[PDB]
């Protein structure tokens, strides 16, 4: 089949131009993934007090400090209790001679009036729009994790359509939905409709994420398959440092929203020029379409050869990628057979610790440190290096100890991250954006390491698995920050102790670099 490709062209203008547009659409559904750290941030919060918010009140000399004394209780954060204001205004706080024991528990309210929430950042998020704060916390992991299983349906969906309906339709529909739910998220009236269109959002972006890659690989010769797989993973990288941007000159979230998914109606547009899959083509069944796209990729890479092209060469040739249909394998096969099953726990134990970590920490950026447009940005900046850097070492000093050191190097920078002072943000701002890159470097070893592992037919279902796996994960991911209430390290302990066991299981593994 790469003759044929090289009769048309294997790597040239065509090539070139498709996986700039997937760079770019890749880049900015990596935008719409990471939207939520800056369309869903908390702003500092406190109730509404007849005091302090009723500007037509009788106005007082007292200063605006000295009315939030007197108003909302302190806090155990050592800042204003977010979730409480004082039945009656507390006059005898204001002399200093108050002590605590001034004031009972019965002397606070919860807020009846609402929230007042600071505008200085960020002019309006999800969280002020519908108050997901105190009582209703749950409610933003709770999207994300929605958002997540989305992706995990949409995975699921993808297959069996690509492979009824072709890669290049899948897409198109796929941008069609995106750009649709991304506009009707931004609108929505009520918080479980964006629910809603968020979770269809996700379902479209995993059908994106799979024909992606797999459109790209079936139209590049194999001597730049993994440069282009390469770029693929680079474009999400990307998609960070953008995320950064336009957030930073956008601080409204339905414009956010709105700005983020008007581009994937470009996308949709353009997604109609792409020629479908020779592959697929030939092996439906469809000859005379699958020479037409040649010819049209061969003219676009100004190539003579294509008057040599004929029906007859097509089907005498690529008749052998037809016969590949006759051996399938199931997921019960791969935990059947003796030996795999140790090598299927473990590499799946692997993905399903990537995904967890990873969307774990990077949907709440804002706990991490103290400016989030810098840490978005550098999370981009640090995953490009460290996955290059990964594919040198994992050409150096082979597969198992790379993934088990990035991971192990992951999962100990998130822990640090536990034990520094809080007063160092800096610091700890610096180690989150380490473990992350380590995660990064982990997902390009994992995704090496897999296809080495099994044995040709039950590679691409343990692939399959892992990637399953994965995504699973990540709707688990989210739901740990739970655990916040108890003190905000219990959740950056879960999400650091899960690579390091992940990582130390790693070391079991058998190694595949030839020696
Ligand atoms: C603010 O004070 C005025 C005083 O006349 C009152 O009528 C109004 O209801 C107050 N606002 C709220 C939200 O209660």
């Amino acid at each position: 089949f790469s003759e044929l490709l090289d009769l048309v062209g294997g790597l040239g203008r065509f090539q070139v131009l498709q996986t700039m547009a997937l760079m770019v659409s890749i880049m900015w559904l990596c935008t719409q993934s990471m939207l939520e750290n800056f369309s869903a941030a908390v702003p500092s919060h406190r109730c509404w007090a007849p005091l302090l918010d009723n500007s037509t009140a009788v106005s007082t000399s007292l200063s605006p400090e000295a009315l939030l004394a007197i108003s909302i209780p302190p806090g155990p954060n050592q800042r204003p209790h977010q979730c409480r204001r004082f039945r009656q205004p507390q006059w005898q706080l204001l002399d200093p001679n108050a002590t605590a024991t001034s004031w009972s528990e019965a002397d606070t309210e919860p807020c009846v009036d609402g929230w007042v929430y600071d505008r200085s950042i960020f002019t309006s998020t999800i969280v002020a729009k519908w108050n997901l704060v105190c009582d209703s916390h749950a409610l933003k992991p709770m999207a994300q994790s929605i958002y997540l299983a989305g992706i995990l349906v949409g995975a699921a969906a993808c297959g069996p359509a690509s492979d009824r309906f072709g890669r290049r339709l899948v897409l198109t529909w796929s941008y069609l939905q995106m750009a649709v739910m991304g506009t009707a998220a931004a609108f929505a009236p009520a918080f479980p409709v964006y629910c809603l269109f968020r979770f269809l959002l996700a379902f479209a972006v995993a059908g994106v994420m799979m024909n992606t890659g797999t459109l790209l690989m079936e139209w590049t010769a194999a001597r730049a398959r993994p440069l282009v797989m390469t770029l693929n993973s680079l474009g999400f990288s990307f998609g960070h440092g953008l995320t950064a941007a336009v957030a930073y000159g956008v601080r409204d979230w339905t414009l956010l929203q709105l700005v983020v998914s008007v581009p994937f109606f470009l996308c949709f547009l353009y997604s109609w020029w792409l020629p479908e899959s020779a592959r697929w083509l030939i092996i439906k069944g469809k000859p005379d379409q699958a020479l037409q796209e040649l010819r049209k990729v061969a003219r676009i890479n100004g190539h003579k050869e294509a008057k040599n092209l004929t029906i007859e060469v097509l089907m005498s040739s690529v008749k052998e990628e037809v016969a590949s249909a006759k051996e399938p394998r199931s997921v019960l096969d791969l935990f059947c057979v003796p030996g795999l099953r140790f090598r299927t726990c473990i590499s799946t134990l692997c993905w399903f610790a990537f995904g967890f970590t990873f969307f774990g920490l990077a949907l709440d950026l804002q706990a991490l440190g103290s400016n989030i447009f810098l840490l978005q940005m550098f999370i981009g900046v640090v995953d490009i290096p460290a996955k290059m850097g990964a594919l040198l070492l994992l050409s150096h000093l082979g597969r198992r100890p790379t993934l088990a050191a990035s991971l192990l190097l992951a999962g100990l920078c998130i822990l640090a991250n536990t034990l520094v002072p809080h007063e160092m943000g800096a610091l700890r701002s610096a180690l989150a954006v380490l473990g992350l890159g380590g995660v990064g470097a982990a997902f390009t070893c994992i995704t090496i390491y897999s296809s080495e592992l099994f044995p040709t037919v039950l590679r691409m279902t343990a692939v399959g698995l892992g990637q399953m796996a994965a995504r699973g994960g990540a709707i688990l991911g989210p739901l740990v920050r739970l655990l916040g209430v108890h003190g905000p390290w219990l959740p950056l302990l879960v999400y650091g102790t899960v690579p390091v066991l992940s990582g130390l299981a790693a070391l079991l593994l058998p190694e595949t670099q030839s020696l």
